[PDB]
This record gives structure tokens, C-alpha cells and sequence, in this order.
């Protein structure tokens, strides 16, 4: 049961990470993501987070069952969860420009999703860092919020035990969205915060892509990812380090933004995600407040 319950019905992509489709169970539809061989410490990462932790949140990924199965005369990895049919942040930000209002639910979402991972409760869930944030990890919902997928790289932190659980994973980060600190290496491994001053980098590069699809003055810009204009695709370790740790480079800010009211607030977050020293940067929390705080 569990897998054998399920009719796997379109395959609605493939890539490093295996591959996702949609399929039913008891005539619902549910997401199922296959694991690579390659990358079985992510699918147990994320059981384990899923299955030991109560987590659930209207912008986090919603677990239903993980399970192991055979086909092909070989182990498949399976992670089900609720299915989202308008898919991942990134191919929306090419179907479509956005106004005000659902710029801001996007990304209002997205850092709430993200602070309740950061955030430990108490009698209950430790705290999480996600570490591998990016648009092609972010399913956008009917209603028009997005949640936050993939957990695999997933680091958590309990302040009753001061333990700090990075796991055993050899997997690191995409590496277009990878702060200067991993980078060059320096990050301190042994502090939670870091890790979510990485995701905070990382939702800045987000961010960023969101506001360029806004419309403003009747203009909008083409989607690009962060950086396009600096690296190649599929960018190397060697050219991520050059921009952002030698260059210091940013995705650029339009000055016009800063004549836009919203603009100009989503231009001034992104900002304060991206200072080098990872202590600068703002916390998941306060991005939530500042943006249910915008109009
Ligand atoms: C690869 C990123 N990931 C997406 C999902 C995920 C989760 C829940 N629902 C959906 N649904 C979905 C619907 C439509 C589309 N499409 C949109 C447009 N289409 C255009 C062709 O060029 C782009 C591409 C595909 C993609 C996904 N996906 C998961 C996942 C799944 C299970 C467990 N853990 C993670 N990982």
C-alpha cells in the first residue's frame, strides 16, 4: 500500500532531481516526486523531517507519504504530496506579469512559508533551515499564495538540546542561488543562523525575480533568472564564486524602482538580503512583517 495505491497518471517533469508526476490516490491527485538513484539522502532527509516533525503549513509543501516500491526490477524513492497543477514559481514568472496585489501575495507567501520553517514551537517543530531556496522550488497554488518544496537539504536546530542537525548529505545548493559564504567557503558550519542567513540570500535572488515581473508604468521586464547576464546556464562553482564573492556583484535594482512605492519597498528588502556579511541581513520574520506591512 501507499505507492501500490497510486496510479501515476502524466509525468509533468524531469531533471536532476529525479522526476514529478501527477497521479491519484483514491481518485485525487497528488504530486509524486521519484528520487535519482544519485539522491537517496535527500529522499530520506525529507521523510525523516516529514515523518518526525508535525509539519504543515498553507505555504510549505504538503507532506501525504513517502515510500519505496519497485519498477523496472529496481528501488524507486517516492515522496506524495498535494498536487499543484499551475507548478513552479519559475515557469509562471514566463506565463504571465503580475500587479501589485499578486507580487505581493507571491512574495508575502513565500517569506511566511519561510519564516515558519526558521521558526522553533514549543510543545511543535525544531527549527529548519531549507538551504537549496529557488523559483524552481516554489509551487504556486490556485489561490494564488505559493509553498515551499523540496526539504531534502533540509538542516534543523532545537534550542531544548542546542543540537544542530545538518544531516548526511553530499548534495549542496543550486548554484546559481548560492550566498558568497558557501561560495567561498567560509560559512561557519557550526551555527544554525547561518543557515538561514543563506536562505534569506537565496529569497533575496527570488524576490528580485518576482518584482521584475511586475508591471510598473505600463512596463515590465522579460523573466530572467538571477545573474543571467554574468553566468552562463547551468553555471559552474568557479564562475558563481567569481561574481559574487571576487565582483561582489548583484542582480541590478533599476533606479526607477525607487519612484515606484511598491518597487521601492521590494527593491529596499532585496537589498538587506544581500549584504555579504551574513549578519547584515534581515531575518525571515522581519521580511514577513515588513511586507504584510506593504500596499
Ligand atoms: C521539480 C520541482 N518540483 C515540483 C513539484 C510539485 C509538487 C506539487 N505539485 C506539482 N505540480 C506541477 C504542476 C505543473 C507543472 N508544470 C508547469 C508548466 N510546464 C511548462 C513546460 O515548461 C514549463 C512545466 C510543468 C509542474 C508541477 N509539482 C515537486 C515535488 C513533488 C513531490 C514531492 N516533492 C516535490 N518538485
Amino acid at each position: 500500500t501507499v505507492a501500490h495505491q497510486i496510479t501515476l497518471l502524466e509525468c509533468v517533469g524531469k531533471g536532476r532531481y529525479g522526476e514529478v508526476w501527477r497521479g491519484s490516490w483514491q481518485g485525487e491527485n497528488v504530486a509524486v516526486k521519484i528520487f535519482s538513484s544519485r539522491d537517496e539522502k535527500s529522499w530520506f532527509r525529507e521523510t525523516e523531517l516529514y515523518n518526525t516533525v508535525m509539519l504543515r503549513h498553507e505555504n510549505i509543501l504538503g507532506f501525504i507519504a513517502s515510500d519505496m516500491t519497485s519498477r523496472h526490477s529496481s528501488t524507486q524513492l517516492w515522496l506524495i504530496t498535494h498536487y499543484h497543477e499551475m507548478g513552479s514559481l519559475y515557469d509562471y514568472l514566463q506565463l504571465t506579469t503580475l500587479d501589485t496585489v499578486s507580487c505581493l501575495r507571491i512574495v508575502l507567501s513565500i517569506a511566511s512559508g519561510l519564516a515558519h520553517l526558521h521558526i522553533e514551537i514549543f510543545g511543535g517543530k525544531p527549527a529548519i533551515a531549507h538551504r537549496d531556496l529557488k523559483s524552481k522550488n516554489i509551487l504556486v497554488k490556485k489561490n494564488g499564495q505559493c509553498c515551499i518544496a523540496d526539504l531534502g537539504l533540509a538542516v534543523m536546530h532545537s534550542q531544548s538540546t542546542n543540537q544542530l542537525d545538518v544531516g548526511n548529505n553530499p548534495r549542496v545548493g543550486t548554484k546559481r542561488y548560492m550566498a558568497p559564504e558557501v561560495l567561498d567557503e567560509t560559512i561557519q558550519v557550526d551555527c544554525f543562523d547561518s543557515y538561514k542567513r543563506v536562505d534569506i540570500w537565496a529569497f533575496g535572488l527570488v524576490l528580485w525575480e518576482v518584482a521584475r515581473r511586475m508591471v510598473s508604468n505600463g512596463i515590465v521586464e522579460d523573466y530572467k533568472p538571477p545573474f543571467y547576464d554574468v553566468v552562463p546556464n547551468d553555471p559552474s562553482f568557479e564562475d558563481m564564486r567569481k561574481v559574487v564573492c571576487v565582483d561582489q556583484q548583484r542582480p541590478n535594482i533599476p533606479n526607477r524602482w525607487f519612484s515606484d512605492p511598491t518597487l521601492t519597498s521590494l527593491a529596499k528588502l532585496m537589498k538587506e538580503c544581500w549584504y555579504q556579511n551574513p549578519s547584515a541581513r534581515l531575518t525571515a520574520l522581519r521580511i514577513k512583517k515588513t511586507l504584510t506591512k506593504i500596499d
